[PDB]
């Protein structure tokens, strides 16, 4: 007779709020996803999952924008679907990141089958030491393992890489990323999203100065969806009598080239 | 009478009142130096500075900061050889570097925005200039066609599109630079009844997800994301054209940079 709040308690004790729904509802199935899109909510209904665990918020902000969205028709139609669906939606974000090895990062490393190459887990990043690959080869490897349509790369595509730093989510900014390059003697960094005018411009200059360095930018959702698939596997083991599944979304962007 | 660096600064900041703790400052050089040449750029990259020196332009006017932040970092400027070698180049360059950002955006028509609209040859289609956006009413194109048009007119290798590539687009909002976030973009979509928005850069979890859901709900809307430099370089090219008019004896050149990213597909 596991309830919504029972699941939240197990998640909160492995180491973020119930955006909607009855915490005392009995859980009949669980979906996980990076983003609680309108279509993911419809898919949860079709799967008869009445608890959706997602990484991001419901209404396109990390802050509470409910008042600014009250007159918005997209918000109104989404809240109408949520009320009709009877689903509960829980945002699981900070806890998973703050675990000893960050669970989002662990999921990413596992998706790339790089468990055996991890040199160290840092609070904000992980470091891997791999057999030599060019930066373009690392970019192609990540694209293939993650099954994503495109990646972006700054700097030297031919840079020989044996030490790589990984930062998931919106962690590509210069304050987190730039110090790692010489502190951990990195050839390249992989990250999800960050300001275009910070770490990529550092790499542009470094390559201009002759350094063989590069930056592989995956996409924010692309960098964190392995963590949410990993979460569904963990939840399915924690609750073996409740069906639990990851829902993947389509890429947010298409490239016009 | 010759023209000095501070002379150019004053001509640039002339019609805009003083902005409190703006970082539109002189990053390096002597304000009383005479200007033999002027270069404009979006970003003061290592190569941009080398080219300005090589062209004997001794005043570089750029939109962004010198060390990979909107706030330069003395901590980690000390270590890291990349920062060090760039500082060494600047010092031995003997050129003046002035960051023209807020005052450019706060010109009566946003100078970055006017440069962008000129580069797309869309001045005839402007419906209004808002403080932090422009609205254009264009001959009907699909969203994909708008994206392809922007890519061709700006001479850039790729653009990205969220939403409905089939969306019939006539009313388009434009936000240059890092203004694509939902605080600015989402109100505009329903206040100004936009079919699409073109912007430089913004959080992937804000406006693109709004449009994803809009399209899931049956709306025919799209988002075209150009890149930060791609959205603001035309504004610095236009600044070079303007500055040459204002200082006719001084050679003025716009220094374009490479795309920051290559796409692997
Ligand atoms: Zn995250
Ligand atoms: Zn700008």
């Amino acid at each position: 007779a596991t309830t919504v709040q029972d699941v939240i308690e197990r998640l909160t004790a492995s180491v973020d709020t119930l955006q909607h729904g009855d915490p005392n509802m009995e859980v009949k199935g669980i979906a996980t996803s990076f983003m609680p899109t309108y279509r993911v909510i419809q898919q949860a209904v079709s799967m008869e999952a009445n608890l959706l665990i997602t990484h991001e918020g419901l209404f396109y902000s990390h802050t509470d924008n409910t008042e600014m969205m009250q007159k918005d028709s997209v918000y109104q139609e989404k809240i109408r679907l949520i009320r009709e669906s009877g689903i509960a939606i829980y945002r699981f974000h900070d806890y998973w990141h703050r675990h000893q090895p960050d669970g989002i990062m662990v999921g990413f490393i596992r998706a790339l089958e790089w468990e055996s190459y991890v040199s160290k887990y840092l609070p904000t990043a992980a470091i891997v030491a791999i057999p030599l690959m060019t930066a373009k080869e690392v970019a192609e490897y990540a694209k293939e393992m993650l099954s994503i349509p495109f990646v972006r790369i700054a700097g030297d595509l031919s840079a020989p890489c044996t030490r790589i730093g990984i930062l998931v989510g919106y962690r590509g900014g210069g304050a987190l990323s730039i110090p790692l390059f010489e502190q951990e003697h990195l050839d390249a960094i992989i990250y999800g999203e960050g300001p275009e005018w910070e770490t990529p411009e550092y790499i542009r200059d470094a390559v201009y100065q002759g350094r063989q360095k590069a930056l592989i930018v995956l996409g924010h959702a692309e960098s964190e969806e392995p963590g949410m698939k990993y979460l569904a596997e963990w939840l399915g083991e924690q609750f073996p009598d409740i069906p639990v599944h990851f829902l993947r979304e389509r890429p947010i962007f298409q490239v016009i080239h």
